[PDB]
């Protein structure tokens, strides 16, 4: 006649970690539309000629 | 010639086994729709980070 605290809720019960980082985003898709360009300053500046 | 229709025509016969396992039974689906996770004591408790 354990009482309840030390029962299936606490005391006979093991953690498991299956449903950790299971579900996940949706992939990345940026540089299909996108392309990268580096800097190195505070601002960048483009200029084409005509 | 003559004789009980309890015993000869009882005996005038050769039992075969073709009718067994004639039939089958569905087969296992279950491992598609679920995991197996072993379990060690009364329950498992289960958590991830958000």
């Amino acid at each position: 006649a354990i009482i309840t605290p030390a029962l299936i809720s606490a005391l006979k019960t093991s953690f498991q970690k299956h449903f950790q980082d299971a579900l996940a985003t949706a992939p990345s898709t940026y540089l299909q539309v996108a392309t990268v360009i580096p800097s190195t300053t505070a601002s960048n500046t483009y200029g084409w000629l005509g």
